[PDB]
């Protein structure tokens, strides 16, 4: 019986990479944002590979708090889900007195305050659902979360604030059968790496890490029981 | 002459305290919180001990982070301090599910956006002021935001916010002579850790911790020239 | 072509489920303990699923340090190997007043002292071998060596300085294109964990750990590539 | 009334920094290290400063982990300390395959084994003496146990395993009135161009000490790091 997978930001980079690969999974994959004519196209190339599973599009203005606690236009309800990744983020690069106010707050509240009014749906409506196995929530953070740069102060808080929520609820949900942790991509080829690239970090593996290492943690958390509250970080050693 | 030092949430609990530290150490000290009469209060009590060594009140409304990032209402201009602890803050204790909306909102509004702007508004007015001695920012978090507990989520992820943003700052401020640190308290006695105490936590030391000794840890950064990107935590070993 | 593993403690437990899953993935595997009994009916049971895919045994005393740092009665030269896994290891609780000296030494040596030589040898056999595909180094640790508790105390000592060596010969091997991970285990059923159960740890997830959850996380990292400096953790959350 | 501390390496460096500061503040310092004439050029200049104060020394090899253990030649017994201050240690930079046996292992000995040994005396002495405030026990440590650099395998391992044994420790010895503590130093005058630094340069020997009397002074700290490294670790 194919379980229900949600993953926000799924119609590109590192959230498609995860979507085609749950959906390879058995997955019935709900992925959501934006662009609803770039959710229909990944949509398409989703593994179809158990009968009974069905995948479906969202379209989330993922910067509206109101929109996502309350899981506004959603093809499902949010007590169908199993498994949840936010994978939501913007990044802004800018030293910090400099960092225009519409642009810190709107990465704030994409990054860190929608996927908190999310993540709250989510759990009011799976908490006491009897389980057997546990539902896994998995954020997507960033190796600057945990090991500071110049010119990333609030891209930073955002997603240090996601380590920080994962962290409290692993230890809240973990008696209700939900596990809940992170993965930390280091600089990923996708857009949002727009500008930013490899060399501009001492790392011991040197160039780009493709989306599909992050999918493959991200695969790993959602086989696996006994992980709750840790980040596995896909970085090449920037946190080192 | 006497150096400035700007503290929010100055006007109770570990913000008097840290106030009336700096205040004996011969700083002038700007207090800034909701309640003018509080405010007053504080102020009057402030040690006075050099010459030309001057205290004030500024009443900001810690959820307001347009007035924040514009330094409205303050008595001195934001050039003026080499000193700036960010002490404001609420604390919720709530089931994710059960938190309201309105609540979490505020909660992180007042935690972690408004002093990001605040933040914004003296690194701006500050960075290229000449300094042969390190100027100051300091934040107090929460032993909260690296060790997870139920029914917190938010305000963890609030806390943890801050120290992302804190390690990153520190990275980007420091060849401009700021050091970026947080102070990280456990359960501390304060109308603030309301109905919540020490019972409630796995604690190598029982018992409160005064507010004295959240200060002496502030006290020890504001001397100190070679202490930047960290936390020091005094939390009776919560996080140990 | 089917790459060779070197896992020590490799005859029961973590060991013997990592030596398993990785024989299934078509790795020749040298398993490495003192017992031999047990190492020949591990080595009976593991699986062969391709053409030229062999195992081994060698007989090892793990706390013998010299022995371990010349390859001494092994089957093949440590520069055969393409996956080190060290999983050798005793665990010791007591208060450290009453702390034998023989015991908390030799747990030293066999934690330690004695992998620290072994990584020496694969380092100095395989370092210049060239490679399109990384090389694995994974050690196994512990949740007591991140987070602290009573009466372990030269125990997270010997793991955490295992942790504090992986990370800095992550950084020195990356680019001789070495990865370099610690993968660790919570409360795990073993006849090991003797005396110690899960109940005695403020644990999110209630219950022992099987071994096959431990291993799926090495089975992860050797098949990954942008991973290193890192660990992770499947603990139950003891460490959230 | 003046309380005993224990510093070993503290003739030199960092320890004579923290002997220096701890004698300003009433305590009776015992200083541990091999260098016999280098521990009374330094017993000699520690401050006096309340009545009933006095130094001392102690001859001793910090790799002779059997004399660590049961405080051979010490001028005081284990139980007449508040304060151990473990500064005792080795650097030595090496690619891990030509890091010389004689050489690491010895390091791991006078970082680690040899700590751990004196450490029990010390906890074992003290456990049971009631107090009123903490006793105090503080390693130093260094940046690279926390954030990994090249060519310091070995020393990263031997500082990070301190680091364990004070959380652990923490947790174990609270209850009894000791509080356990790291202070982590950075590149310390005694190079910060290898490093990735926020504020750049050395850090001074007195930077060190602030932190350790900083944990001496205070009630409510244990189980952590106090990092003094530039932000090497940010």
């Amino acid at each position: 019986p194919s379980l229900n997978a949600l993953v926000t930001g799924g119609s590109r980079g590192i959230g498609e990479a995860i979507s085609m690969q749950l959906a390879a999974e058995g997955y019935s994959v709900t992925i959501a944002s934006r662009g609803l004519e770039q959710l229909e196209a990944v949509k398409a190339k989703l593994p179809i590979v158990k009968q009974g599973q069905t995948h479906h599009v969202w379209q989330l203005d993922l910067s509206d708090v109101e929109a996502a606690g309350s899981f506004k236009g959603a093809p499902l309800p949010a007590s169908s889900y199993d498994v949840f990744v936010s994978n939501a983020g913007i990044s802004q690069f800018s030293p910090i007195a400099e960092h225009a106010d519409a642009d810190w707050q709107n990465m704030l509240t994409v990054n860190l305050t929608a996927p908190i009014a999310l993540t709250k749906a989510v759990v009011k409506a799976i908490s006491d659902k009897p389980r057997q196995t546990p539902a896994h929530i998995i954020f997507i953070s960033t190796g600057l979360s945990k090991r500071g740069a110049p010119m990333v102060g609030v891209y930073s808080a955002s997603k240090a604030g996601i380590d920080g929520f994962m962290r409290s609820l692993a230890r809240e949900l973990g008696p209700k059968g939900i596990n809940v942790n992170c993965v930390s991509p280091g600089v990923t080829r996708t857009s949002m790496a727009e500008g930013i690239d490899p060399s501009m970090f001492d790392l011991p593996i040197n160039g780009w890490i493709e989306v599909d290492a992050i999918a493959d943690a991200v695969t790993y958390l959602v086989k696996s029981k006994n992980v709750t509250g840790t980040t596995v970080s896909v970085d090449n050693g920037y946190c080192a």
